[PDB]
């Protein structure tokens, strides 16, 4: 017979990591090896329909996606949605698909009220979450026995979609879970500099170790305006959550990146101000097979869409999308040697779930309740060379924590702060 | 042929103005009217087919609004929704039959975000709107000589869906527009008895003619608050945004009314702070025809759907339903005379507006946008008994104040106060 997948991305801007722009060539290495192998699908062709999820203006909206989910559904009936990636077009898209009763995989919606699987029926996120995060967190308080307080700080700019309030939203909501721990939300606006005079005076009051969320020169600013009050090192932890490496040009391959560093003069004092900061990112696969992914795909994207792709963190989202594709098609084809079809989005869905897959990605783990399960890095600095470098890794499969090339976390006191001062607060 | 009518509004929950409960009979009055006249839709067959506007705990909520419109138009294939009520349900729906091209006609969805035509593109109002009431006042300040600064305080509920909200913001937008004055918003917590000792604070200092909305226990309690302070009628007016007549039994008939009047034993002093109050309402159709349609509704209700109606405004909202359906159905039957077609949604809907039609809420007038044309009604104490009554009148389509039955508007210094009083803040 004939699959039929229908696609709701954004078709003609070039700019997010789940655009069609970058994720088409992921679609289409996928369908190519489906084809190549005779153990998937056999005698069948998959086929895609795109719709695109975005407004007369070129971005995300919650008003079109829908629309076009809907025509694609009455002109060309798929058996699965390539959902929306964006947090506000995959819900009403979510809605929809749950109450058609279709699959709709995504390597995007990471928000925390996407994975409420009651509301939320037949969904699987192939790639990261932001309440996985709050597992990373968990696992990293128990290595260096903090217990008692936690203060998270997410910046608020007009164009981002609001992403920093549910990243924080999803890691506050599943940290406060699993730790015995009191954690202090606290929002600041990422444009005007006076917000950082408060934050600078409400912030050694309100907490000892601090997540901020804000972007890279932000993050900066707000570290030299600490350092300028005094604010060291032996005292405080300042994690910067940058999920996608931006600060860190992508964050990928083994290179010295010096993220403190601007040319504007201002640098030695940048310096001695990030020996008290950590950064948090996503983790890169690392094996031979991404790297032969990217290498293909890059030319593809070049070749079909006349985009070019640069190097980063960012392109786990399309090779996220390619696993959860082929993982897909396998369910589908063990749905149908168990006397099935294809229509089936309760069978086919539980055999996606809860089950572990091998992918460009590395050996990856759908947990019972259908996201999967994301690994995390830790970064920081050198006292000689000052350079960042990746220096802990975490396996959310297995959930721990490991040391990378005997390297060792980097604490002015040779021993990670208390996250209660002795005689403070 | 057969000419289809799609429904979405609460088929269960009987408690909404627009509820299918009290507009079931409307629509069946209507279509039996339209059988009986050879003049309308000759040969025709009009059938309805039935959709809920509410999720599973009886509210009518925008996720399972869009559903239900969906699952209609693909099952029935419509020619015409009575689109929802509800503010939340009727934005998602307005948007899908605005991108279908297929004429939404509805007595609820006030809001104001509803009349952008550009975006809401053949949607029909058959019923009040908020924005409507902005013009009352706009005629009412033109008369009174206040040309200065007005203040409007809303108040905020749990339950209600954020009803006072939207009334103040059409009625604030719609006097901003067309006035030369200075108006400010307040929200205060309706269920919060030292938000009214806050107001009471903030009040003197920011307006002199004040409109309030909220229930009426809460003006109650806020006006004998009012009168324990200074703040007598020789200086202040405070007009109730009552739309639905709360507050007056309902509102309809020619009967003294004692909003004041509590049983409570605070009642000498309720007369007196409410010497300087006067209530806006909507306008009873007050022609034999609405007599004789209530009287038959409230009858058909019993008796098909085990409900029985409690006279009052709200029974305007039910015969909207009537009208305006009447007034389409003439719409469609002007189009196919003149070569046309039943799905020719933008040569109906520019034949119901812009004109005006007979119905049994009187001569209604549908405006060159595709709003009603509201009348409203202000009501004002009798120093004689105290009692309540209609004094002016206001008709939308010419834009006039008319006294009522020889009544002039009672202020206690003889003549209105002024908006901004001789060496005042
Ligand atoms: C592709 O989509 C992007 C969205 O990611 C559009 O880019 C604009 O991106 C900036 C941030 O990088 C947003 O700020 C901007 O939206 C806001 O901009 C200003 C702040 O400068 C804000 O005040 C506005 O209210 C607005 O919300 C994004 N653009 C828009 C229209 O919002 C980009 O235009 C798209 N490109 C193409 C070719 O379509
Ligand atoms: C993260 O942790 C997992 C384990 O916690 C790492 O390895 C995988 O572990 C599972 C068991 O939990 C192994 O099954 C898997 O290896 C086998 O899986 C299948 C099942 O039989 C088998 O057919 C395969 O050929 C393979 O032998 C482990 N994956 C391997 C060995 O690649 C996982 O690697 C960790 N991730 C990272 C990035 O370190
Ligand atoms: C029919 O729908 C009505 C809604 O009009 C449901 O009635 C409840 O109405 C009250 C106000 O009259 C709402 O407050 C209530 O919703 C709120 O209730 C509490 C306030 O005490 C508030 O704290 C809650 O958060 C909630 O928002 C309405 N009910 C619900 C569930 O919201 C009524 O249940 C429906 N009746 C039937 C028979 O289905
Ligand atoms: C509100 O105002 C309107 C006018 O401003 C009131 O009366 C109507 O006025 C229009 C002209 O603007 C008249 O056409 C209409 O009467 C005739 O309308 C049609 C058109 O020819 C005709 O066929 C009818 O038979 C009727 O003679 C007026 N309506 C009448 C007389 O009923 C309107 O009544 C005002 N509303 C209230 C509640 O007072
Ligand atoms: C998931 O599978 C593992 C074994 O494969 C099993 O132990 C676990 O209970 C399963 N959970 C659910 C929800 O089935
Ligand atoms: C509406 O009709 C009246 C006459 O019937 C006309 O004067 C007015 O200009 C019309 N407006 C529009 C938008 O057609
Ligand atoms: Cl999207
Ligand atoms: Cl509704």
């Amino acid at each position: 017979g004939n699959l039929t997948v229908a696609v709701v991305l954004p078709l003609a801007n070039t700019s997010y990591p789940w655009s069609w722009a970058r994720v088409g060539p992921a679609v289409e290495l996928a369908l190519a090896q489906v084809k190549a192998r005779p153990d998937l699908l056999p005698g069948w062709t998959v086929r895609t329909v795109l719709g695109s999820s975005e407004n007369a203006l070129g971005v995300c909206s919650d008003t079109a996606a829908p629309l076009a989910a809907v025509d694609l559904k009455w002109e060309h009936n798929p058996a699965v949605f390539l959902g929306p990636g964006c947090v506000y077009a995959a819900a009403p898209v979510g809605r929809f698909t749950a109450h058609w009763r279709v699959p709709l995989l995504t390597a995007g919606a990471p928000a925390l009220g996407f994975g409420v699987k009651d509301e939320y029926a037949l969904t699987t996120r192939a790639g990261p979450s932001y309440a996985k995060l709050g597992d990373f967190v968990a696992a990293l308080h128990r290595r260096l026995g903090w217990e008692r307080q936690a203060l998270m700080l997410y910046a608020y700019r007009p164009g981002d979609e609001e992403h920093c309030f549910f990243l924080v939203e999803g890691l506050f909501m599943r940290v406060r879970d699993r730790l015995n721990i009191t954690v202090d939300h606290l929002e600041f606006a990422e444009d005007d500099l006076s917000h950082y005079t408060r934050l600078l005076r409400t912030m050694p009051r309100k907490g000892r170790v601090i997540y901020i969320c804000s972007s890279p020169d932000a993050f900066r600013t707000l570290m030299l305006l600490a350092l300028e009050a005094g604010l060291c090192g032996e005292d405080y932890v300042f994690f910067h959550l940058d999920i996608f490496g931006q600060s860190l040009q992508g964050g990928q391959g083994p290179a010295p990146r010096r993220p403190w560093e601007r040319g504007d003069g201002q640098d030695v004092s940048a310096r001695q101000a990030f020996q008290a900061a950590k950064i948090i990112t996503y983790k890169d696969p690392d094996n031979p097979e991404y790297l032969e992914f990217l290498k293909q795909l890059k030319h593809l994207a070049y070749e079909q869409f006349n985009f070019t792709m640069e190097d980063g963190l960012v392109n786990t989202i399309p090779a996220s999308f390619h696993d959860g594709l082929l993982l897909y098609i396998q369910a589908v084809t063990e749905t149908l040697a168990h006397g099935g079809t294809v229509t089936d989005g309760e069978n086919i869905t539980q055999r996606m779930w809860n089950r572990s897959f091998q992918g460009v990605t590395g050996y990856l783990k759908i947990d019972s309740s259908g996201d999967r399960e994301t690994d995390f890095s830790l970064w920081d600095m050198d006292p000689e060379n000052g350079a960042f470098r990746v220096v802990l890794n975490y396996n959310g499969t297995s959930q721990e924590l490991v040391a990378v090339s005997g390297r060792k976390l980097n604490w002015p006191l040779g021993y990670p702060p208390p996250d209660i001062p002795k005689c403070g607060f």
